[PDB]
């Protein structure tokens, strides 16, 4: 305990807090989605609903120690509010995102962090067919609202989505589903804008 | 990291907040829209629901800085909770807006701030003939709350609402959407109040037209 | 700004909070209610659904500023978690009031304060009879919840409520709508309880 | 206002707040009803939706204060965040309760409490055959979560449910109401805990 | 109160918060189930949503003290924002879980924590034949989100569900309820999960 008092103590109430990524020290954040379930489908409102996991990694030189000061500590855990988090967001969601699990990342003495929030999302998807053998196709982009390419990029660690904890009962089957980096302009700002691209395709099952 | 840490210091550490603005410091406020879906109606309460994003500017002497005092750093990245911001509301919702992104604006070194808050609002349309050819026209204001054409103006840049990532599969298609200016006048007080006025015509996505 | 934060500054730095009223210091608010639509009625419930703004007037002593002192500012704009208000409350209401506007209100020189919340309220009203001609008559009382009337007394300034935004393709059509002071006595306590009963007549238009 | 914020800061900034009753200075609360509408009935899930309010009372000696020290002040009304309230709880809800009322208490200069919240309350009951003559019964034990009878008990003034606000055009009309003291013991723990329990015997108007 | 409030200070005030277990100082923490209700089922969607409270026991050293020094204060009640409270999640829910009780732990002079929050939780299962007389299956993980087994182990003290305040008329009846711990392994990470699995059978009534 003691020792992770004092490195706890040393991170965060000896300086002000991280302001955030620039253009002089920019940051690229690692994304990967675990699907859980397509819970339902609205076929009134072309809405969808999710329930999936985002790992979030990323890396910050302000939260780096030599764990031989400080007991031989490699990690810790702390709650997602005392950290900088990135500010990633589906770009074509219908409602709020609803969180699932607790809001605490592991933060390593490299300056790593993992961070991996359990949500649920519902998002503009047009059903329609979903119950004949080729199914459909929806897309969602994920990225940071207010951070261009020159302060966050984006990246993943394989193109699959992670389907192995994938609901075996639920009413709609995969039969694809990737995430794709992508490169977007928008009318506001000159400076291009980082996301990935979740394709899920499906079908009832 | 520094020189950043030290410029936020400088401007928010160091005095009380804004306390907004007044007859003496009046504000303009620039308004544009970006529709990305009418996600429903309901024909039995004459409610309909959008999905949009607001960008929002302003620009104020409190948050000037020299670039060269501070690395050069020309804008950065706040989170809204740390600055004031606009009471900006729709004058005939039904519900409260539901926040859809960060609510985290960037201000740059003359003052000027930019917010793109992403929203879904309910608000008061009869969706009666939707079905049609025609359509229907519904409109909404958007205005301060609490402060009049004296402290607060707004103004567009352009009257056509952006329309360029309007959901392509959406139950309801886009024929016009228009953000005008306008000012009016309440029962409880005799000074003007300024809105945007967002009319959107729109009908039910069929195969021709 | 300067003028204004340090007014700010004398009012609400200085002193520790107003802690409302009392039988030796008396208030009285004013209320009025604009109707902007009848939004809903559910006939297996009894709930009917109104959205308004009640403007809410009161004043104290210790608000009061000289304005040459402050630079001749004679009003501002303040949140009104800044400030006490009173705890005026729908007494047949059958879920939370949803808040529809900003809650920030206007404080005065002469330590008037006005403050004005856009609302949403689902109250108990049968509206079984509301498709013919002469419609249904529904009611709901607003007062202090804690405070008797020795402590909070209530006016309006007319008895009509303002119809002047009433949504004109609103379902249902207003026939009348009054605002009138009463005073009440319920089972806990011996001393009279002030209201505003809010009657509203209406028909599907 | 001068002699009052002078009690209040003496009340709690001099101190560190209440830390609740114990085995050694045990408390009594004081339960009463009020029932203002059965709202809803779900037969498909077997839920009711009760609006109430609930009038709680209680006496600590570190609330009293000499009413000559401060300019004859025999009570004063104050935030519920800003005293010990006891933690009673609906032992059959099935969703969380929705507060109808500001959260504000009643001290008086002996150390006595009131406060009187209105909820609402879906809780478990089969409202099959509400539909006949005879109605349905239902009941909810109201209690300390927490704290067992060596610590809080609880008893009613009477052991009939207040009913004269009871809503006139309420879908269900209410045969009787009682409230009764209770003694419980669960599989947690070897001490008694205390309840009242709310019998509610209604059909359909 | 004295005592009490003294107690309380000395183990709150005086140093940072614990921080959480490690690898060097892991943690045991006892779960066990007491089903309420299965309120309903959606087919579909494949959720079901139950009623419990979950019991939740571990030990730290920090909150150890002398009876004696504290007028033989053996335990206390505090709320569990006061307190580091286990991340204990379900893994297969599709809404964030309601709060049903008030977040109350009592902690004992030997250092030992028991908490027991009453839940609602929406979680994935299939009810398809739960209208026969062979009824379904169902079943939900509950473990730590962000700690590994490494830091944070759990146990139970009986494989049998506590039913014996099962709600006699739900719509459906429990033929069986057990809780089990076990071992998991996930994509993101080498270390093992512990979790108890909640696998309930039931039928309509
Ligand atoms: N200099 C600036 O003020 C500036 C520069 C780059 N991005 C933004 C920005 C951008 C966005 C938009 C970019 C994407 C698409 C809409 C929204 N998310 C939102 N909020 C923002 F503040 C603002
Ligand atoms: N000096 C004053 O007391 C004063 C002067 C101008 N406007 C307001 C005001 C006005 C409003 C209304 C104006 C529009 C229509 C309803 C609401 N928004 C809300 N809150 C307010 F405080 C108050
Ligand atoms: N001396 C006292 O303790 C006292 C004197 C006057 N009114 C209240 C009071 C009254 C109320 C009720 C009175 C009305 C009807 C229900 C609720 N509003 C709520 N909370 C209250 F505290 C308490
Ligand atoms: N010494 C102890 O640890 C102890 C002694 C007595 N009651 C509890 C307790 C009891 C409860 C349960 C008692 C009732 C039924 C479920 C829940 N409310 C909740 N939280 C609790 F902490 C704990
Ligand atoms: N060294 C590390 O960064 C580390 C080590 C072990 N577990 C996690 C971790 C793990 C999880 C996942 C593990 C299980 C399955 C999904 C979620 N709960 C969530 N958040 C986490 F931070 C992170
Ligand atoms: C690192 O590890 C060893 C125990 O294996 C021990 O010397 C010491 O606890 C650690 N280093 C420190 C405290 O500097
Ligand atoms: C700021 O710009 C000037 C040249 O205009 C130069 O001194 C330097 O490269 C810049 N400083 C930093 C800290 O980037
Ligand atoms: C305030 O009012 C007086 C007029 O009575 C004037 O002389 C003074 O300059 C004013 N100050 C301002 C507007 O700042
Ligand atoms: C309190 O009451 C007594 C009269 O019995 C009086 O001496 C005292 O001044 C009173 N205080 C007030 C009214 O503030
Ligand atoms: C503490 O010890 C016992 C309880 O086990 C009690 O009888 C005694 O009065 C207490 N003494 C003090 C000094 O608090």
């Amino acid at each position: 305990q003691a020792n992770l008092m004092r490195l706890k103590s040393d991170l965060f109430n000896r300086s002000p807090m991280y302001p955030g990524p620039t253009k002089d020290d920019p940051l690229t954040v690692t994304l990967g989605f675990t699907l859980q379930d397509i819970v339902k489908v609205d076929s009134s409102t072309n809405e969808v609903d999710l329930v999936y996991y985002e790992q979030q990694r990323w890396k910050l030189n302000s939260l780096m120690w030599d764990p031989n000061e400080y007991g031989n500590i490699t990690d810790f855990r702390t709650s997602a509010a005392d950290i900088w988090t990135p500010d990633i967001t589906a770009y074509s969601s219908t409602r709020p995102v609803q969180v699932l699990s607790p809001q605490i990342a592991v933060v390593t003495h490299d300056g790593s962090v993992m961070f991996i929030p359990a949500q649920r999302l519902s998002f503009m998807c047009d059903p329609t067919g979903v119950d004949s053998e080729e199914g459909v196709t929806c897309a969602v982009k994920f990225g940071s609202w207010v951070y261009s390419g020159f302060e966050i990029d984006l990246k993943t660690d394989t193109d699959q989505v992670d389907l192995s904890s994938y609901y075996a009962s639920s009413k709609y089957e995969i039969l694809s589903a990737t995430q794709t980096r992508q490169v977007q302009h928008y009318s506001c700002c000159p400076e291009p804008y980082i996301d990935v691209n979740l394709v899920v395709k499906f079908r009832e099952r």
